[PDB]
């Protein structure tokens, strides 16, 4: 399993050491506070009322946890994922990053916590 | 497991099928929008700026989920546990409840859909 | 999770550590080398050739692995169980030698047993 | 999780759904009753008594379930494995094996039952 914090200003996200393989089931949690600009504060759900003007996940809000596992496409994270299997033919280690508009993430502050592990498959 | 929603008008909570037993290991992620009374909806962390004027837990914040573990005080949840064991001595079915001020229940809105595991041991 | 061994001659089986409650899904592996009373030895399934002549278990063979969950009647282990759900039954598990009464004091050798919860 | 009979007589081993990638925790019990000529039949640990005279696996006895994962040597695997890992550079698909000479499993008889699953990690 591995455990450590993604912040809102990375463009970049935060590689895990997890390795997502074909058939594996994974559990996520995560938590904590950010925001992309105003002062005030979301969870990893992010803020549900704000538009999309170029998020690099289109199926999450702003502000949201996000991942890839390998060269994916973003994949929405928000609180967590209970017991999951990847719908689609992913495969490689899971970077976490937080859903905003490129270029526009240095307004953002905060930081997710999450912890990852794999599940009995 | 066990998989259910948790009303956030719901003072009673909602008592699950998972019976927390000695040495039990447990995984619970919790998502979705709720409200303890404005517009706005917070995750299941609830509102972080909101004051406390008497919640049913001291330990989280307005509006988040929380349980209790057979007839033990309320433990906060948030988002999840992730592979929790539970304090010395506490045992007996799990209770979700939305965290609000005793009274004040009747203008909350939304759910949390949660999901609650067994880990090995 | 619980380690140990368990001895053929024991006729009052091994107590363990792991409590079966309702819901819980267990994975047993069991290894090793006993006998009931010949030079021979098996393994955790036992002897497929000994006829029952009043076994604590009439569900296993002579000379397998079987078990007690608090109470209950014996349950077959054998080489184990995978991610299995007890009927009905909830307590301590003890892990006994297939065995008639009486006959365990000519036994020899003893079973490897690993035993965990799994995710429910 | 895989679930499946590997005969006796079958050379070839049966292979499995599992790919065991670096860094799995796998379990696997094995049971059943099967020969490697003779009419008596041996459990999953195979004949204690026979000889090896160019056994595939000379770690284990004569009639024992083995295994490969991927194009690797020969590991036992007897009545099973708990949370077990593999060494280090071992990976792919794993093929169960009855141990046997080769060229000699024309005469053998029976079968194993086997379950293997992913742990957590
Ligand atoms: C963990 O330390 C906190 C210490 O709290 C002190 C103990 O308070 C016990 C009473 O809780 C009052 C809060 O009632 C909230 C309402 O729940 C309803 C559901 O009930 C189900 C259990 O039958
Ligand atoms: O969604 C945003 C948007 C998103 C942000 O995180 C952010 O920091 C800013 N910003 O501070 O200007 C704009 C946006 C955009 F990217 C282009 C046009 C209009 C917008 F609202
Ligand atoms: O925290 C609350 C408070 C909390 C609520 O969920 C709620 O629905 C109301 N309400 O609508 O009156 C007040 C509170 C209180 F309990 C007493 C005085 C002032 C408050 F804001
Ligand atoms: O199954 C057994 C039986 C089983 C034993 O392990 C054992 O040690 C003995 N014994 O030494 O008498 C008999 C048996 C029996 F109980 C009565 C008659 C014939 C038997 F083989
Ligand atoms: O261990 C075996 C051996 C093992 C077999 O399973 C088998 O079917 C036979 N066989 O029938 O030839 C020989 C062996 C051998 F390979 C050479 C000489 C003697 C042996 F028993
Ligand atoms: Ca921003
Ligand atoms: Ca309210
Ligand atoms: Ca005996
Ligand atoms: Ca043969
Ligand atoms: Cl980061
Ligand atoms: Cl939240
Ligand atoms: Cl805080
Ligand atoms: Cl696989
Ligand atoms: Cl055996």
């Amino acid at each position: 399993a591995w455990k450590g914090e993604v912040l809102a200003n990375n463009e970049a996200g935060q590689v895990t050491s997890i390795i997502y393989n074909p058939g594996d089931v994974i559990t996520i949690v995560a938590a904590g506070w950010a925001s992309y600009g105003p002062t005030q504060k979301w969870g990893p759900q992010g803020d549900r009322e704000h538009p999309d003007q170029g998020l690099i996940c289109h199926d999450a809000f702003c502000g949201a946890l996000v991942m890839k596992i390998g060269n994916s496409g973003t994949i929405p994270v928000n609180t967590g994922l209970f017991r999951w299997v990847a719908p689609n033919n992913v495969q490689g280690a899971i970077t976490l990053i937080y859903n905003d508009v490129p270029g526009t993430y240095g307004n953002n502050s905060g930081s997710f916590s999450v912890n990852i592990g794999k599940d009995q498959s």
